């Protein structure tokens, strides 16, 4: 009933930056929020633990989650490779939102990223599922390390990340 909260515990070249916590719209997308969930928890047995933000673009997004190619190319869902964009329900409003990456309909895996910027063009495009509750100065600090073209210029990684509550 009450929305989860997952956090993640971010390091920059492995030394300790700070916590993100997010809320999960479970509410309004079940099924992508308990991937999400179950990602940070590592429930399943794979998950985001130990990953890295791959594309930090200041002034628009931090994306990260592909556990399986490291760069934007992989990662897999709780469900299967891929699963279904839920429902359009929640749009991309501004620094904060939490939203599925994808390489076209109905492809969402474990890709994520986490506005920095109203990303509008993105609506009903990416399944928008959570958002920034506490730690947006970290993402803040994290999208430092960023770059135009998405490169990092020190490692960004998730060294621990689980439910709160
Ligand atoms: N392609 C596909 C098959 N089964 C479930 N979901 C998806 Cl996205
Ligand atoms: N799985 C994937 C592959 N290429 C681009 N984006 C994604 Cl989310």
């Amino acid at each position: 009933m009450v929305n989860p909260t997952v956090f993640f515990d971010i390091a920059v070249d492995g030394e300790p930056l700070g916590r993100v916590s997010f809320e999960l719209f479970a509410d309004k997308v079940p099924k992508t929020a308990e991937n999400f969930r179950a990602l940070s928890t590592g429930e399943k047995g794979f998950g985001y633990k130990g990953s890295c933000f791959h594309r930090i673009i200041p002034g628009f997004m931090c994306q990260g989650g592909d556990f399986t190619r490291h760069n934007g190319t992989g990662g897999k869902s709780i469900y299967g490779e891929k699963f279904e964009d839920e429902n359009f329900i929640l749009k991309h409003t501004g620094p904060g939102i939490l939203s599925m990456a994808n390489a076209g309909p109905n492809t969402n895996g474990s890709q994520f990223f986490i506005c920095t910027a109203k990303t509008e063009w993105l609506d009903g495009k990416h399944v928008v599922f959570g958002k920034v509750k506490e730690g947006m100065n970290i993402v803040e600090a994290m999208e430092r390390f960023g770059s135009r073209n998405g490169k990092t210029s020190k490692k960004i990684t998730i060294a621990d990340c689980g439910q709160l509550e």
